[PDB]
């Protein structure tokens, strides 16, 4: 009992030793004793030719394994069982060992029973071996749609879970590898685009295993990226970027209807396509069309030109209106001309908002339903143009992607608010007709609610100015960044929220009954807001708004005092509200610093990238021809399949060109990336013992 | 609540130094210690309007060491009515060397050390969640507590 | 190496069984009279042998069940034996990653479903009222296997 | 003007087509070629066999290079230069062509004329190659103490600067060399220990070179602790920690005696020798003497036994006085136990430190002289014991060694305290008689600096405490952590130190005008300590004050304002004083916190082991029996050189052990741990073409 | 049943994922070397007319 005694608790059928010497020949490569015992057993039938290693692998499994090719002959010759060889040399990668079990054509199996000799070739990516199978009429199953509830889907998945999870895994794997796609897809960059995009969703439907899809999708996205880097003149690029995969869409004449793949390439979210060198060179090229040698002026002429054409908008906009082909009225269609021109007829509107307040006419503030002001008549047309400009894209982009955009749902906020301020302001008018002193206005008086509301659009007005940062290449990267921290901060609050609500909930119980009333306050005075603080717990609404003001420190530490001094109660009241500043100040408030920057290390990583993309939509939105007009001015009032087929024709060339460039790098990038293996050490030494046995068969003496 | 094991060691080093504060403080004021009848509004402690009796017991002096954290305490709370100018200037210092020491030194360190340790705990998150919403659906597995605490009575 | 461990297994061979960790018989206590810096090397190497996958594999029974005792051992030895603890937490990562690496190599439901389904001769009285099957992945929960509860099949 | 023309600028002297062909022979490994060459050289003179590419590398260069020995000594017959191969063939590591270069008996070089042959071997560190030179009586020179003003080490200084810093650096590479030190050192764990520690102290001198330095620092560290880890017994352990390498000083008593080496370890500061699990293993038995089994315990039996000791400690104590040798009286000898005993016995003055304050007895405010109360009597005698300890180290360890530690710095102020306030109770209790209401105490009152000098040090003492988390697993890491943060932080406070002085001196500049009287403000309060602010910034010291409180938001904003209202005066102030909290709280606060972050990354890789390091300190400290009684009992009053060369002895036996076993294992380490390269490739090749051309020689008539 | 063809799966994984472990050490081209000496030697021990 003081030793474990050791045994084979599962044994296997025992190899004879004649079967040991036999395929210990065949490791060495010693072809004249295989030579021999094959011939041996053919009359003696001592010896197994399909001798079965308790470890699986045969003599003919071995022989591949060293990638002996004349020995494999030699078993093959005599008949030997073949079984699943073919896929064992073809994950071995040994194009001589594929051919010889081709051109002639339960055990245990290191592969699964779904594998089949062209998915295992696509998995390996081997280019030479995927073309002798793909020669043979090969086939792979088509993977339902994502979500299916066919029988066939439904019963696989009651029968096998496990293996219908497997099989469907594996077919994706086949069809994403990059050898595969450039072999026999008609389009490699289109269908890279869309097997990627279908594999990200995927990798959310089935979250047991998404970091498989994950990393399957992104090797397509790199594929299609490669394949734009092979590219070796700006007419390659042209015609590969301006290719349109269907026709019969008629266009629009208000649309750009050039850069057809990319466009397609930002609606797949083709991040790294996009953001190649060689595409954004191009895109800055139409972006910058009235400034041939922009990137080599000084940064002092480039910030005095932007605010000689943005002091310039208003004319530009008329000339667009009046002579439209004109010299001057074509210059507003350049995209970065255009930018400029909105961003300036939105400035001016920023600046006569603050106008707003600097004006203040004495005796006006009584008037109950003031009609508009001077600045209010000239604010009105560009709120006009601004809710316009927006419904515009409702009948244009669609309801489902203008949600989308965050930025969008301030803009839809903004004019909301903006809508509602002027029909106040309007019921006002008509239901007050004189002046009377403001202390003396109701709560609710139309006039207060629409100065509110005026004040909160004002505030997401220029709020809105942010999403200019996305041009620059300095704030933008930044911006874009900051953005993509917010997702994470919003998960912590709400783990907050709830803080916030236990410890309300706790505090306005112990204090609601200790209310008192304004009258009896000092000043008249009820609340946190007032100069002596204040019935802080004595409801729940007021109780949420005083522990929110303490995570700045603005709630006095008297407000857990009560009238009665009820010593016991004031002191659990008190710990309540220090137990809340513990958790949400010293612990809370550290966690998420800690979170944040752990996640903005990631988001670090792919800042270029993702900036890139974002500053291409910007640019992309002013190529356009509908939005020409600033919102100040935007308001006034046979066969083609000849054609189609050269369009189509130059592309399949520069595909051709570019599949052939890729796949003879990838052959080079292989042979000097990686090291040597104990494969490649048992391989050269293999070849000198198979050379030594064959020299020393010529014995001239002994 | 992986973090929160790490933020409770670092909570030891913390209370010593609010005690070894706290001894001093009170060493030094429980001698000016007043009566709630000549306070203002008849009110004694911290949680006053005018603050006062901030270091007067030991129980005062921890609190008022506590609400310093989140800057709740007034400077004025180191003055007594005598107006002993070295005696306040002195109490005033240890408050002053107190806050340093807790707000610009070991605040810190917390945060240095819970950054550090995020890390390490952020490359096991999906595995550690993945056991523990495992533990959570076994125990709906079973056919004992099906009724809720409403109706299992 | 498998191979090696088998022509040796096939020869009647043997390994002393250790001691529990708080053992205070004559020869633990004796022994570690004598020769700390011996008895204390010994132990180690005693636990990298069964600690092995390979012989795991090959000498035991319920090579899942002997995997997930034997790491679980080994993660309270390496608290005890806080000298070595990053020798013993090393060996009790091996036999948790060898559980789930058989499990990894699954190939049907029906598989999946006898592994974890399996009683390990408990006989015994079960409550009704309690969940009858996954005997063995709540083995695995209350040995802490968070890689084998956490494999995606 | 439109290309570069290219050309050689520096032309070397061509080799003739004649040498080319007989270079390419020797690379190929072709010795019946290179021999004919060889031969046709003795008669015709037609090629050189010296011949040289303008890389220098000759035809013995090249044969060594390829590790081709029969071929090198082919040449060498033929009396070819030699010049440095002797180096080369050291720095190539082939002991065949080392053996032969030894045995045989204006140029470019790719070594400095420093190197020697012993140097390069030993920074190669091959202890085979090392040991056939060292067999052959070689020396190396001896380099000068780091500060040195001899004539040599300064005139060599002013000759060659670049030289003699390199020679230097050349020197301590090969004596910091784990083979050579395991060859021909004496002992070698004593030689690595100072080798490393001078090592440290050079790489302060000097700052160019620092990196340098501290790497063969490290590197020498690494070896005492590699061969420790070879010990295979606890008797060898024993012997190599116990090792005195001296005994002709007298060792005085009261001392532990033994680990004599671990003692020196910690001198050097080895703190991975010290944290060897086998020595720390050790150390743990000595220090749980009387727990055989500490750590099978269960934590709650632990704590259980820790209070009961505790409790017990006075009556320990007394034991120890009364019968030394007693059963009882030997208890307090366990260096665990006595650390308890004085760790209660510390916890017994810090509570009567509360008491002080807890009891007030009514109309003993007013004593200008007060005698100690009964808990000053009780807590004098502690103090005495304290205030003994100290000065008892000071004669003892040395003022040197004691300042060094920070601790100290904080005893010595902790008991300096101590005793002000004794000597200032003893002159107001013989100065004054009687009692007077303490409101008419003037400032400086020999009572009121009396309690607070004792208020002070009450916090000193408590603050001590936390130097026990050291002893602490849990807390241990994380205090020792904390302090190697403070360094960082205290360089920090130099750059905020000159803000906050320079905004001082400008704000003062600004408000000294405007100081008004304490009797002007209301209650008669002038400061920023009142209830209603004032005079912030009236004076340089209370400037400087204000902007500390700032700092913690407990400076209201409303002290910027004068009473004479002078508009444009205050905003400035206020600006000034927003400029400082930007700069202080907005950027110096948040860079100190990323620097911070940075800097704990890299101490918290080597936490485990500096934690040890200090346990080992702490546990040592009681092994003596100088301090056994804690502070408060502290107070109450022929030949020899046998031993010494058996000592030897044993010691030079298990060090002879450990060094065949640590040069097996690096040789061991070296054939398993690091991948092929070029030179491997092209050995390789080497040998393959030289069977090729030698096979191929055995031919018929050509 | 299922123990026993999870480990032959497994064991020929492992065995498989050491062959393309992707490294190599000196004690393999010390090998590798040798081979070629032990052959040369062989090769050379047959001469002819001496
Ligand atoms: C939540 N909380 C609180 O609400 N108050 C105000 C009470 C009403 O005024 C307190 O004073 C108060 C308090 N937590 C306190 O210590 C905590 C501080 C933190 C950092 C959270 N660590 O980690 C622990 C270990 C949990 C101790 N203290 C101070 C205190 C201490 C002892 C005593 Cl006898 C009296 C006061
Ligand atoms: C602990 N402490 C404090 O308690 N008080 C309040 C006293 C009672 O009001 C202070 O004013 C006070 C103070 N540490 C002070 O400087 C320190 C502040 C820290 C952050 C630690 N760094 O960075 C250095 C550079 C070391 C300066 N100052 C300001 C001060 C300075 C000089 C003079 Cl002559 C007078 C005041
Ligand atoms: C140092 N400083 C200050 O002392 N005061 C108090 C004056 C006396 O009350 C201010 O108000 C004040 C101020 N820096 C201000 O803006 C800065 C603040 C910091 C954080 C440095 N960033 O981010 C930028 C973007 C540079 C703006 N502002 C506010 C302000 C701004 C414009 C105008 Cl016209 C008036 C006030
Ligand atoms: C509330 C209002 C009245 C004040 C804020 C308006 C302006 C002071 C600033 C704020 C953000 C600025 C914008 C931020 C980013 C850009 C992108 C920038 O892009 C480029 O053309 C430069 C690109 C590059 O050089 O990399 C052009 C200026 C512009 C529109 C800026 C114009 C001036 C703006 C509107
Ligand atoms: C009564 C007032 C004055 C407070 C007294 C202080 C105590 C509340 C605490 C503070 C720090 C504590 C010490 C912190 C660290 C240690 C080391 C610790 O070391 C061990 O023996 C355990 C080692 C391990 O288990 O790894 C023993 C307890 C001790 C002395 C603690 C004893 C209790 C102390 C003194
Ligand atoms: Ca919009
Ligand atoms: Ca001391």
């Amino acid at each position: 009992r003081d030793r474990i005694p050791l045994q084979i608790v599962r044994a296997e059928t025992e190899l004879s030793a004649e079967e040991k010497a036999f395929l210990n020949a065949v490791e060495k490569g010693d072809y004249a004793t295989v030579k021999q015992a094959l011939q041996e057993a053919e009359i003696y039938y001592n010896v197994n030719i399909n001798c079965m290693d308790p470890l699986g692998r045969s003599a003919l499994l071995i022989a591949i394994e060293n990638e002996n090719l004349e020995i494999m002959e030699l078993l093959l010759n005599h008949s030997v069982y073949v079984g699943d060889a073919l896929l064992y040399a073809i994950r071995k990668e040994v194009v001589g060992a594929v051919e010889l079990l081709l051109s002639y054509r339960t055990q245990f199996s290191e592969f699964t029973p779904d594998i089949t000799p062209i998915m295992l070739a696509a998995h390996t990516n081997n280019y030479e071996i995927i073309k002798l199978l793909v020669q043979k009429r090969v086939t792979i199953p088509r993977p339902h749609q994502i979500r299916c509830n066919c029988v066939e889907c439904v019963s696989s998945s009651e029968v096998d879970s496990l293996r219908h999870s497997r099989s469907r895994l594996n077919i994706y794997k086949a069809l994403a590898s990059p050898s595969l796609i450039a072999l026999s897809s008609e389009d490699p960059i289109l269908t890279a685009f869309r097997l990627g995009w279908e594999l990200k969703e995927l990798s959310k439907v089935e979250n047991e295993f998404k970091a498989e899809y994950e990393e399957l999708s992104q090797q397509c996205k790199l594929f299609a990226k490669d394949l734009l880097d092979q590219a070796r003149s700006s007419r390659e690029l042209e015609i590969i970027l301006n290719h349109r995969d269907d026709h019969s869409e008629e266009l629009d004449p208000q649309k750009y209807h050039d850069l057809a793949k990319l466009k397609v390439a930002i609606k797949y979210h083709q991040k790294e396509f996009v953001a190649q060198p060689n595409c954004q060179q191009l895109l800055a090229t139409l972006w910058y069309d009235g400034f041939p040698g922009w990137r080599r002026k000084h940064w002092v002429v480039k910030l005095l030109t932007c605010m000689t054409i943005g002091f310039l908008f208003p004319m530009l906009s008329i000339a667009y209106l009046i002579s439209p082909r004109s010299n001057l009225g074509l210059f507003i269609k350049k995209p970065f001309i255009k930018f400029i021109c909105h961003t300036a007829s939105y400035l001016t509107f920023l600046f006569m908002l603050l106008l707003a307040s600097q004006h203040i006419v004495r005796t006006d503030l009584h008037v109950q339903g003031p009609p508009p002001t001077v600045v209010e008549w000239m604010i009105l047309p560009w709120v006009l143009g601004f809710i316009w400009g927006e419904i515009k894209e409702m009948w244009d982009g669609g309801f489902t992607e203008y949600i989308h955009d965050w930025w969008n749902l301030m803009d839809f906020a903004m004019n909301s608010l903006y809508l509602a301020t002027i029909s106040l302001k309007i019921m006002a008018y008509v239901k007050y007709n004189g002046s009377r002193p403001r202390e003396e206005w109701e709560m609710w008086h139309p006039t207060l609610i629409a100065e509110a509301l005026f004040a909160i659009s004002n505030i997401l007005s220029s709020l809105r100015l942010i999403s200019l940062f996305t041009a620059n290449s300095h704030l933008g990267p930044l911006q874009i960044s900051l953005g993509r921290m917010l997702l994470d901060i919003l998960k912590f609050l709400f783990i907050y929220c709830l803080v916030l609500l236990a410890f309300a909930n706790g505090l306005n119980q112990l204090y609601f009954y200790y209310e008192t009333r304004a009258i009896d306050e000092p000043n008249n005075c009820k609340g946190i807001r007032c100069e002596k603080q204040n019935n802080a717990f004595s409801t729940l609404f007021e109780t949420l708004q005083s522990l929110f003001w303490s995570v700045f420190g603005l709630l006095n530490l008297y407000v857990t005092n009560v009238k009665a001094r009820h010593e016991f109660t004031e002191f659990v009241g008190a710990t309540m509200f220090g137990t809340y500043n513990v958790i949400s100040l010293v612990v809370l408030l550290n966690m998420l610093i800690a979170m944040m920057n752990n996640s903005y290390q990631l988001i670090a990583d792919h800042a270029d990238i993702e900036w890139k993309f974002a500053r291409t939509k910007l640019w992309m939105s002013y190529f356009d021809e509908g939005g020409t007009l600033p919102p100040p001015f935007n308001i006034i009032p046979t066969e083609r399949n000849a054609d189609s087929l050269i369009q189509n024709q130059h592309y399949q060339e520069v595909i051709r060109n570019l599949v052939k460039r890729y796949v003879a790098a990838m052959i080079r990038n292989s042979k000097t990336h990686e090291g040597l293996t104990e494969e490649n050490f048992k391989e050269l030494k293999q070849d000198i013992s198979s050379f030594r046995y064959e020299v020393l068969d010529l014995l001239g003496n002994r």
